[PDB]
């Protein structure tokens, strides 16, 4: 069952074994995924998030961030620790209260206090559409036609050695995955299909780290939604999905009925698909209940490229088509040397107060702002252009921008920049050595809006910053409820 618009949430702990090995994990709702959270476009979410975490190895404070979710005038309500607010310490609630104008599509929420989506709170969050431009393709779109992809650690994120290389030990599709090594045929899990029908498969990058090489044996997939944003339909074989990303495909079953590989191969951890690893299995309703036996190829015959999507609606590109024609072009430097990220020289590490908290406390300029040379201060109503040019270890790199889509002027491993229909979306693919992946978006939402690798392990290793956009605009357009004001005095008290 689906949960929302208005509901609570409790985070717990709990003892999980999605692949046969059991660790403690935190969850929402009791379960890895979380619950589904959903509503319709344009709704009134109030999702009352009840912190009764108790075991501190995974920290027993929480906060939750609704991805891809823009929170105009409820920049509060974010969920980034420390950009905008302090934790929610075990035993008190908060109300996330916030509404989703204009924005329909595949999303998802996790915790977003250090690594602690990791250890697993994560879910999806699908606003969906009564008059989606996209109905007719499809015929049932619902919780059955969801797919997670996630990474799973048998290390607490919190105890992974200092220096140690971290790769995940599973993959879980929909919950459920075998483990690299030790593999044991623990289940997999199944998306049931009818013969014939056509269905809006929304598929979630939940990972914390490695992309996936996402694909269904003997099926193509007709590509509907990035990120939230429709697309003209593009039909692959694969899908190369990064961390937090999500697109929405026509998965049409048009396949003799059986069982069919679904595969989603991480770029780190355990290759293949021996002992069914790295797998799920796509059951059409009479097949046997077995494994399926079809094998993948050894080479797509179309997979995904990002400049091969497009819009569906006419969404354009702001600004100029040309590098630096923006009213605030900006060119990140982005680097990693000694375990440490920085953006422009400066690693990013959490302030003690929220900078949303410190805007609303007078500081009016970014160079007030904390951390220090972490807070990059936007113009109101002004187009940016931001390049992100790789390179620094551990690409490709997915960076996210909060508060925001954006027009992807240039993807990766393409130096050509697109400046009349590029796909927007919220988490791209920085790509490779040399590459000069390129964002636009205009400055109407008011509030410090975190951009960061979104591989958990790069933001908590400094791999961010803040855009603080229109801070003179910030307090009057993001009034703050009372119980976001007792945040930070009670994690404080509590320390
Ligand atoms: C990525 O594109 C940006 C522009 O969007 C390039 O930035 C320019 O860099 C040149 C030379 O380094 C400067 O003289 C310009 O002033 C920069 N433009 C802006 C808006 O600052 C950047 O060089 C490109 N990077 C890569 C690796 O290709
Ligand atoms: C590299 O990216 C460019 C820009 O997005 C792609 O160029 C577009 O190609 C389409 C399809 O042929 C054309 O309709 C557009 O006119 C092109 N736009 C520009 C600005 O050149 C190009 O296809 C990508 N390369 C690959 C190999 O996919
Ligand atoms: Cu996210
Ligand atoms: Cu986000
Ligand atoms: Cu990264
Ligand atoms: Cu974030
Ligand atoms: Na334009």
């Amino acid at each position: 069952a689906q949960i929302g618009p208005v509901t609570d949430l409790h985070i717990t702990n709990a003892n999980i074994s999605p692949d046969g090995f059991s660790r403690p994990a935190v969850l929402a709702g009791g379960t890895f995924p979380g619950p589904t959270i959903a509503g319709n476009t344009g709704d009134n979410f109030q999702i009352t998030v009840f912190n009764d975490l108790t075991d501190p190895s995974m920290l027993t404070d929480t906060s939750i961030h609704w991805h891809g979710l823009f929170q105009k005038g409820t920049n509060w309500a974010d969920g980034p620790a420390f950009v905008t607010q302090c934790p929610i310490i075990t035993g008190q609630s908060f109300d996330y209260n916030f509404n989703v104008p204009g924005q329909a599509g595949t999303f998802w929420y996790h915790s977003h206090l250090s690594t602690q989506y990791c250890d697993g709170l994560r879910g999806p969050f699908v606003v969906y559409d009564p008059n989606d431009p996209n109905a007719s393709l499809y015929d049932v779109d619902d919780d059955t036609t969801i797919i997670t992809l996630a990474d799973w650690y048998h290390t607490l994120a919190q105890q992974e050695p200092i220096g140690a290389a971290i790769t995940a030990d599973a993959t879980l599709i929909n919950g459920l995955g075998r483990s690299f090594t030790n593999t044991t045929a623990s289940p997999l899990s199944v998306i049931t299909v009818q013969s014939g029908k056509r269905y809006r498969m929304r598929l979630v990058s939940i990972s914390c780290d490695p992309n996936y090489l996402f694909s269904i044996d003997g099926h193509d997939m007709t590509i509907i939604e990035v990120d939230g944003v429709n697309s003209q339909q593009l039909t692959v074989d694969q899908i190369q999905i990064f961390a937090a990303q999500r697109y929405s495909f026509v998965l049409n079953a048009n396949q003799p009925v059986g069982n069919y590989w679904i595969r989603a191969q991480p770029n780190s951890g355990g290759q293949g698909f021996d002992g069914g690893i790295n797998s799920a299995i796509l059951r059409y309703e009479g097949a046997t209940v077995e494994d399926p036996t079809t094998t993948a190829p050894t080479t797509f015959s179309n997979p995904l490229v990002e400049t091969d999507l497009h819009p569906l609606a006419d969404l354009g590109v702001p600004g100029q088509p040309f590098r630096g024609g923006a009213d605030d072009p900006l060119v990140l430097n982005l680097a990693f040397a000694n375990g440490r990220f920085s953006i422009d020289g400066v690693s990013f590490v959490p302030p003690t107060v929220p900078v949303l908290l410190q805007i609303l406390s007078g500081a009016q300029n970014a160079q007030d702002l904390l951390p220090a040379g972490s807070v990059i201060s936007l113009p109101s109503n002004s187009v940016i252009e931001v390049a992100l040019p790789a390179g620094a270890a551990g690409g490709p790199h997915p960076f996210h921008l909060h508060g925001h889509n954006f027009a992807v002027v240039q993807s990766a491993n393409n130096a050509t920049p697109n400046y009349v229909n590029p796909i927007w979306r919220d988490t791209v693919s920085i790509g490779g050595t040399g590459d000069n992946v390129t964002i636009r978006f205009t400055t109407n939402n008011p509030g410090p809006w975190f951009l960061h690798c979104h591989i958990d392990w790069h933001l908590e290793a400094g791999f961010a910053i803040v855009f603080a956009e229109d801070i003179p605009d910030t307090a009057s357009a993001n009034p703050v409820p009372q119980a976001w004001s007792d945040l930070c005095p009670a994690y404080d008290q509590a320390h």
